[PDB]
């Protein structure tokens, strides 16, 4: 699997504003293919982006997502998104392992 | 739950040792209180470190592992560890939600 985390840069502030579209559209990648999930993380220390941290079964699920659904997906909204900037951080998973 | 990510800064080439050396040790924090899992990430694109991702039911479980049992779990083995740095980036989780997979 994989992970691909969008570390997205707000003003100082914005942080609520941000949370609650997310909230409100926490199910614009439902039925997505090869998709396995994502996290919101709220900064508190050492980093001051929120970490948009999505996981999927291959790194060609995802970019079959980025080039058209997630389009569809971040698309039909409220004008004057809130993010000043966005980084597209990518990762392979080498360990998971749950608490036993 | 919270999330604390260690991010390593490893040489190149370095990789697969400190995968290996992870892998040997997965089970150190296993049992740890409030412990939810963890994954190790390795850089592809748009980093150069590993992520450790650590997940915790709270700050507090965290702290407290942190404070002694972490450093138990890290310590008795290879005089030479291959990391060259690593910074701890802490959040808390807004949202969680599962996929089609
Ligand atoms: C994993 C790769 C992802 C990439 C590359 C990506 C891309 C972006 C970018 C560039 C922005 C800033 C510009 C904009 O707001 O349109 C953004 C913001 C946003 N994205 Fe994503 N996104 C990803 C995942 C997700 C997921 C999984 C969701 C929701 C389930 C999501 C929902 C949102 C929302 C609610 C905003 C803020 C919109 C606003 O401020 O009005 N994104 N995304
Ligand atoms: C937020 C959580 C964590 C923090 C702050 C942390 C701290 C550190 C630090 C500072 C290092 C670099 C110095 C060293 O090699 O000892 C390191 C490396 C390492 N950590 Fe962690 N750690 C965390 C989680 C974990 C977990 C969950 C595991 C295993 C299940 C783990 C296993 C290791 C291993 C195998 C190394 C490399 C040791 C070597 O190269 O010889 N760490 N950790
Ligand atoms: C979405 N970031
Ligand atoms: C462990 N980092």
């Amino acid at each position: 699997p994989v992970v691909k985390i969008n570390a997205i840069e707000v003003p100082a502030g914005a942080g609520p504003e941000l949370e609650k579209r997310f909230a409100h559209r926490a199910h614009a990648v439902e039925n997505s293919p090869g998709f396995l999930g994502f996290q919101l993380l709220r900064p508190v220390k050492g980093e001051e982006r929120y970490f948009v941290v999505t996981h999927w079964e291959s790194d060609e699920a995802f970019q079959a997502w980025a080039n058209g659904p997630a389009i569809a997906a971040h698309a039909g909204h409220r004008a004057n998104p809130v993010a000043t900037g966005a980084s597209l951080l990518e990762f392979e998973v080498v360990l998971d392992v749950g608490g036993t």
